[PDB]
């Protein structure tokens, strides 16, 4: 990992070299291992020299605070590093308020509660028809039959893309929060563009009722919207789409696969989905991004400069235990589950009812169908990390004499 040369006015006792992309002792989870952030050790704001040097908050508190002051910390740039933030240009998460308030709102209106309860029927029949066909086989890869497909296939069916494009797509999303090299984050966002500007154009021509029709053919500030913004708005979906519940689902089901007690009281106690729901979106937290500084800044004792870029791990609130006592610990029944799993201040996440209905509706299906099953045995289930950490393979197996027809 190369180190930046530290910069004159961070002072070298706030060095702590942390690799955003490879955090240190990834193979016991990546949350555990972003968590080394909250060491005894560690200051609660750090300077690491990797991916072109910045700032860590490493507290649920500093985390929330910089969220809630978009007028010193930015959203034009929320990338690390610089060159993939300088190129970052997806709306509404580059605007800052007022200017995101109106675009937010459209974004709403596509992947809003009205129209995950209007789809809430294709997801059921999907999740069941994916859990039949593999439950009598009695082992599955699950990252690719089932965290992949199934959200996926929803959020094409929700788009109106053919998905058939869905490698294409999948592969250029991950090339935006888990680099591999091959291309610079303006490359895969070009490559994003170069397919949906045909459709959006396409769908000003012959508007059906999909979330890209309703996206290119709507108004912000009683005007049409533009295809520039229209691009920008559309190609956020598809990276939230296709990137963020199928890495969460498999960090959830190695941890079903692993405890059995945990399994037993959702299915003894269904009305605990929900509640387990939070608390697993709390432990398994995977999104990361950042700010940067609108103008120099005595930040609890430390001088951040105009320019500098500050990582806020939106996945550090909830494991801090200055939020939650015995953060690493999964209980259901946790008075408070304290997180901001889902972001904080005006960009808080809009897919995340989408989110909750596709885990409890996999957390309920599965386990109304396949209530035992484990990890494949001496299987290395090996994590990787970046804006959105995720799970590379998830071999799972069970006795089909134990799995039930519903
Ligand atoms: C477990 C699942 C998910 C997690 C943890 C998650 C996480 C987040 C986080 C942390 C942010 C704030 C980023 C920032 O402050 O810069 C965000 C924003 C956003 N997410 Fe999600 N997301 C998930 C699923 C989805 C899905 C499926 C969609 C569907 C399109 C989606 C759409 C969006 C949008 C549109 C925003 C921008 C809101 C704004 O900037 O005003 N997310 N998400
Ligand atoms: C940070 C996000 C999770 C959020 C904004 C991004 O770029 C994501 C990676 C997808 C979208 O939902
Ligand atoms: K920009």
């Amino acid at each position: 990992a190369n180190l930046a040369p530290l910069p004159p006015h961070v002072p070298e006792h706030l060095v702590f070299d942390f690799d955003m992309y490879n955090p240190p002792n990834i193979s016991e989870g990546v949350q555990k291992a972003w968590a080394t952030l909250q060491g005894p050790n560690v200051p609660n704001i750090v300077w690491t020299r990797c991916n072109g040097g910045h700032w860590i908050a490493t507290r649920g508190r500093l985390i929330r605070e910089a969220f809630e002051d978009p007028a010193h910390f930015s959203s034009e740039c929320p990338f690390i590093p610089r060159e993939a933030g300088e190129a970052y240009d997806f709306i509404p998460t580059s605007m800052d308020p007022p200017e995101q308030r109106q675009f937010r709102a459209l974004a709403s209106s596509v992947v809003g509660m009205p129209v995950v309860d209007k789809m809430e029927g294709h997801i059921r029949e999907l999740a069941c028809s994916l859990i039949d066909n593999i439950r009598l086989q009695g082992h599955c890869n699950f990252t690719e039959d089932f965290a992949e497909p199934f959200p996926i296939r929803i959020f094409m069916l929700l788009a109106g893309l053919p998905d058939k494009d869905i490698p294409h797509l999948k592969y250029l999303s991950d090339q935006m929060t888990r680099p591999d090299g091959s291309m610079t984050f303006a490359e895969a966002r070009d490559a994003l563009y170069e397919y949906l500007m045909p459709i959006i154009a396409e769908r000003k021509l012959k508007p059906c009722t999909d979330a890209i029709s309703v996206i290119a053919n709507g108004q912000v500030n009683g005007r049409p919207i533009t295809s520039d913004e229209a691009k920008k708005m559309c190609g956020l979906l598809l990276v939230g789409g296709l990137d963020t519940v199928v890495n969460f689902l498999s960090f959830c089901m190695e941890f079903l696969a692993k405890s059995p007690e945990h399994r037993k009281e959702l299915i003894e106690h269904p009305e605990r989905i929900p509640a387990a729901t939070e608390e697993l979106l709390r432990r398994f937290s995977l999104v990361a991004d950042g700010r940067i500084l609108k103008s120099d800044l005595e930040f609890h004792g430390v001088l951040l400069k105009k320019g500098d870029q500050i990582l806020l791990p939106q996945l550090l609130s909830g494991l801090d235990e200055r939020e939650n006592a015995c953060p690493m610990h999964v209980d259901f029944g946790r008075q408070k589950v304290s997180h901001t799993t889902f972001g904080h201040g005006s960009h808080l996440c809009l897919g995340q009812h989408l989110a909750r209905r596709e885990i409890v509706t996999t957390l309920r299906e599965w386990l109304a169908r396949i209530p035992d099953f484990a990890i494949a045995p001496g299987a290395q289930v090996r994590h990787q990390s970046g804006i959105v950490s995720g799970v590379h393979a998830l071999p799972l197996v069970w006795d089909p004499a134990t799995t039930k027809a519903v």
